[PDB]
């Protein structure tokens, strides 16, 4: 009935407005327009609080703000290290704001390609965002639910070089609850698809595992683009045929090995992020 337009008010999560100062644009993706802020008094005490509040662009479509909604409510169901915290929000006579925790040194991806020009990332340091993120995975695993996307551009980089996993627009759960859910239509950039997804549309979180491999090429690559130059076609024939991405440059055997266990034909055969979590920390402390 009601146009979905009009937003329910949450009253734990529901921040004043005027209690709160916009600033300089952090970036302006298809997801929505991320700005720079504080907001004082916020969470019971006492002073103010440097945060990031996404928002609907200027231009926006009712599925920009279905998924902006859709990434509410992901975002107040999880609490997590490693998982983008979400402080608060402004919904009712207003604008749609989204005021979330600040991760200052931005997408991963961002991250990792302005550092091969210029600050320097040892090797440890990669194992290690790998790392950060499987516990994050771990935890959204734990709480069975599918986060779809996950890329180097999804990932966000707080202070002190620390992961969040953000962009919870596009998750699903892995057992629908919804008794009508209207299906997002390929909406996940191809080359992160797992082949089940670009054969049966199924985004498991087995699947997360497939994409999670290909996270961690675009990391040891830093930023690097995974499948360079091949078309959408090219790429689902290529799986189905067997082919993979070969060993990136400078990159270890045992972390190319598990690079292919996340593309494994079957999902059913896939290491589980808690295994994976493991397998991450067992590379750091050889060095
Ligand atoms: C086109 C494209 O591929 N782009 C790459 C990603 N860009 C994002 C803006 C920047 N960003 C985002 C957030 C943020 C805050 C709340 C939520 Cl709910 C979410 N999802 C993210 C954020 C932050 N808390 N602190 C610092 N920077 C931040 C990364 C946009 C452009
Ligand atoms: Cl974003």
């Amino acid at each position: 009935s009601v146009d979905a337009f009009k937003i329910l008010e949450d009253p734990k999560w529901e921040f004043p407005r005027k209690n709160l100062v916009l600033g300089k644009t952090l970036g302006e993706g298809e997801f929505g327009k991320v700005v720079k802020a504080t907001a004082f008094h916020l969470k019971g005490r006492a002073g103010y609080t440097t945060v990031a509040v996404k928002m609907l662009k200027e231009n926006a479509s009712p599925s920009e703000l279905r998924d902006l909604l859709s990434e509410f409510n992901v975002l107040k169901q999880v609490n997590h290290p490693h998982v983008i915290k979400l402080y608060g929000a402004c919904s009712q006579d207003g604008p749609l704001l989204l005021i979330v925790e600040y991760a200052k040194y931005g997408s991963l991806r961002g991250f990792l390609r302005e550092s091969r020009k210029v600050r320097a990332l040892t090797m440890g340091d990669l194992i290690s965002f790998a790392w950060q993120i499987s516990q994050g995975m771990q935890y959204l695993a734990e709480m069975k639910l599918v986060h779809r996307d996950l890329a180097a551009r999804n990932i966000l980089v707080a202070e002190g070089r620390k992961m969040k996993i953000s962009d919870f627009g596009l998750s699903r759960d892995v057992y629908e609850e919804d008794s009508y859910v209207k299906r997002s239509q390929g909406r996940i950039p191809v080359k992160w698809m797992a082949i089940e997804s670009l054969f049966d549309h199924i985004y498991t979180t087995q699947s997360d595992v497939w994409s999670f491999g290909v996270l961690l090429w675009e990391i040891v690559t830093l930023g690097g683009n995974p499948y360079p130059g091949i078309p959408p076609e090219r790429l689902f024939n290529l799986l189905k045929t067997g082919h993979r991405m070969e060993r990136p440059d400078n990159c270890s055997e045992e972390m190319y090995r598990l690079m292919l266990q996340c593309w494994k034909q079957e999902p059913d055969k896939r290491p589980v992020f808690a295994d994976i979590s493991k397998d991450l920390e067992k590379m750091m402390v050889k060095r």
